[PDB]
C-alpha cells in the first residue's frame, strides 16, 4: 500500500532470483 513497501518489496522481489513462472 504504502511506497515503503512498494520499493522495498521492488528490491526484495529483485536480489532472489525468481525461477519460479510465477
Amino acid at each position: 500500500l504504502r511506497l515503503i513497501h512498494a520499493v522495498r518489496g521492488y528490491w526484495l522481489t529483485n536480489k532472489v532470483p525468481i525461477k519460479r513462472p510465477s
